[PDB]
């Protein structure tokens, strides 16, 4: 066959802190691109993890080099999210089902927001990574919702804006990377899973929601996401 | 030495289409990532031409595609702009000195607009390269302005956001790409020039302006590029 080789992504040093500590391997430090790659063993499988840093076009550069210079093929992300809806609470985990970048306005042209030519409103993450990940939280009674998120490259915290990602996309959660993640894994065929702990709720008050339970978010998703690399 | 490998970009197949045609070589058409690079031999260099399709994830992913897939040590992006200054007419030719992300708000956490952590505002492009396109401009009695060049996942048809962009980065003119590509090259320590010809006025009238000018800007983007490659 050949070493499995997984790529493990977060955005922010907080979101990959958990991942390093749970592996529990050692890792090689190789740096590319401005990013730095930890590379490892684990179970037959070769894991790469790194933080992209925040927002579209950092995730989509790391996502790129991830596949190009380190050969993966899959990818996991795991980090928090702003809630949209009243049923994602604090902690909470959402496995993306479907990803759009929230911010693309071609309306000029008689575009659909978040529609760009050649692309799609909405990109589909991997539906046998998100079976195994709805699998696995029934086996652990974890609660693991399923949904759409939105991307873009603002912090969110305003009731208007939620509404409108409600409103427009349908979407449960948001955060500045999921889609540009998963976009770059479908151009690139390589199945990709997503996956969000709730930090805040995207509103008035989200800045000093994520500065308190940032850790404790990060490290759920952290968790999760292991489970399941010790299922492939 | 070895050969020198050039990256020439545009966003649309439009952007590309005169550069194909003014390089008069034959080219191979290589499949990667959702993009088609087209690589042809020009007097010692090699030429890697492509278009990423439109916006920031698109530009982003095929500037590091080029990089990391083709080894290019050089990236020169050609294409159209909307003008946000009065001396910037439809057919002006700008270089582009820094660039910005503009719709990147992280201020929830008190950062001014288009900073992300870990990053900058401004991205700059090569010293070098801009005082090569200065000279050859100023020996073919060619205007060419510089200046900031603001980037975002949106096409900008108002006069307040227009405003907006001059007011908060000094931007000269507005594109969708140029910050993504210039970012990645500096991430990667790649020279980059980034080079535009006014499509339209960024205002209500932008999108009929755009159709009417798009092939005339390009062509002119475009034979700029190639009296610059001819000088490297
Ligand atoms: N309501 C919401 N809207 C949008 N996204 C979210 C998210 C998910 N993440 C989280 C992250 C948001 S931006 C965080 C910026 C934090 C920060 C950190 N520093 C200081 C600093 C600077 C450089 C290096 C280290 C720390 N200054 N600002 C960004 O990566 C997106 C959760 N809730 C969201
Ligand atoms: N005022 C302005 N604001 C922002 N950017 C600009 C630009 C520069 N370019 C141009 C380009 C803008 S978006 C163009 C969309 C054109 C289009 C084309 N099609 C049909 C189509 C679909 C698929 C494949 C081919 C054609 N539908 N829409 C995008 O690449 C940015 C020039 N002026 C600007």
């Amino acid at each position: 066959q050949g070493v499995q080789k997984i790529g493990i992504l977060g955005a922010m040093r907080e979101e990959i802190t958990p991942i390093l500590e749970l592996f529990g391997v050692d890792f090689e430090e190789i740096p590319l691109g401005g990013n730095v790659f930890h590379k490892g063993v684990y179970h037959n499988k070769e894991i790469i993890v790194a933080y992209s840093k925040i927002g579209k076009v950092h995730s989509t550069l790391t996502t790129t080099s991830m596949i190009l210079a380190f050969g993966v093929q899959k990818v996991l992300f795991s980090g928090v999210a702003g809630s949209l809806v009243k049923d994602l609470k604090i902690n909470d985990l959402l496995v993306a089902t479907q990803l759009v970048q929230h911010d693309v306005d071609l309306s000029a042209f008689d575009h659909p927001l978040g529609f760009i030519p050649e692309s799609a409103i909405f990109i589909e993450t991997s539906g046998s990574l998100n079976a195994l990940a709805k699998k696995i939280a029934n086996e652990q009674h974890i609660a693991l919702k399923e949904g759409v998120i939105a991307s873009g490259d603002q912090f969110v915290h305003s009731k208007e804006r939620k509404e409108f990602l409600v409103s427009e996309f349908k979407a449960s959660a948001v955060e500045m990377e999921g889609a540009s993640v998963a976009f770059v894994c479908q151009k690139f065929g390589v199945p990709c899973c997503v996956l969000r702990s709730i930090s805040d709720n995207a509103d008035e008050k989200a800045g000093m929601s994520f500065d308190e339970f940032l850790e404790k978010s990060a490290h759920t998703s952290a968790k999760f996401l292991k489970s399941m690399v010790d299922e492939l």
